[PDB]
Formats: C-alpha cells, sequence, structure tokens
C-alpha cells in the first residue's frame, strides 16, 4: 500500500471501504474484533440501495433480515435496539431508506471503533511509519 492511499483512510471511512487494499486489511481487520458480520452486512445494503424499485427490496428484505436482523440469526450484526425494530416495520413497507439507518449505525460504528482502532492499529502503523 501507498503511503498516499492510507492517509486517505484517515480523511474518510468510504475511502478504507472504497479502497482495493483498504478493503483487504480492512476484512482481515474485522476478523480480529469478529465484527466481520458489518462487511457482509454492508454488500447487501449495498444492493438494496443501488435497488430503486420497492417491489424487489420486500423478497430480499425478508432474507436480510431473517439472516442479520432475526434475533435467532447465527451471526447478529451490532445495532441499537430501534434499529432492528425500525427496519421490522420497514418490511411493511419497503422503502430505499429502510436499511439506509441500520448502514449509517455499522458507518458510525466502525468509525467510532475501527478508525480509531485503524489509526492506532499495527497494521496502519506499518503502513505509515
Amino acid at each position: 500500500v501507498s503511503q498516499e492511499e492510507v492517509k486517505k483512510w484517515a480523511e474518510s471511512l468510504e475511502n478504507l471501504i472504497n479502497h482495493e487494499c483498504g478493503l483487504a486489511a480492512f476484512k482481515a481487520f474485522l476478523k480480529s474484533e469478529y465484527s466481520e458480520e458489518n462487511i457482509d452486512f454492508w454488500i447487501s445494503c449495498e444492493e438494496y440501495k443501488k435497488i430503486k424499485s420497492p417491489s424487489k427490496l420486500s423478497p430480499k428484505a425478508k432474507k436480510i433480515y431473517n439472516e442479520f436482523i432475526s434475533v435467532q440469526a447465527t451471526k447478529e450484526v451490532n445495532l441499537d435496539s430501534c434499529t432492528r425494530e425500525e427496519t421490522s416495520r420497514n418490511m411493511l413497507e419497503p422503502t430505499i431508506t429502510c436499511f439506509d439507518e441500520a448502514q449509517k449505525k455499522i458507518f458510525n460504528l466502525m468509525e467510532k471503533d475501527s478508525y480509531r482502532r485503524f489509526l492506532k492499529s499495527r497494521f496502519y502503523l506499518d503502513l505509515t511509519n
């Protein structure tokens, strides 16, 4: 990784997720915090943000909701108790802003924790001496 690219990670989370090596380094970093569910959830949420038809959101919404938001999900995602409940009510009316609020929580959570840790992480320090 070049020293120019890691500095972008210090400028915004999107750059870390939009960087080919940031994703590689970020995916491995999540493994350290066992927060790999966050990136898998982010990939499903990204597809949700690209679908602009509220008719197809329902089918996949139940699968993502039952898979990632289900209290019985084998891989529950770290979210507030209100965010999950809000998504459940959106199932009655699937909109493009249905999972947008949840992704924002993942962005703020990893940003308030992963970014703080990334700057102090050995990987960032090694790449950023």
